């Protein structure tokens, strides 16, 4: 896919890519719900995170509709 730092939504938007991502307990985020690396570590710092696993997925931290994301 391309390059970018951002939140991999900005490469996927809601069709779906293999990545590594993350449940946030937190945020109630968990079972088919999760964030991609950088919204773990971004948008997700100092939250009860943990890893989920890698496949076919989109981020739903970048999706949220109010735009609450921080790493765009
Ligand atoms: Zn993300
Ligand atoms: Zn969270
Ligand atoms: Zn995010």
């Amino acid at each position: 896919y391309i390059f970018s730092k951002l939140c991999t939504f900005t490469i996927t938007q809601k069709e779906f890519m293999n990545q590594h991502w993350y449940h946030c307990h937190t945020c109630k985020m968990v079972d088919g719900v999760g964030v991609c690396t950088v919204c773990a570590k971004v948008c997700h710092k100092d939250h009860e995170i943990s890893y989920a696993k890698y496949g076919s997925f989109f981020c739903d931290c970048g999706a949220k509709e109010d735009g609450s994301c921080l790493a765009l």
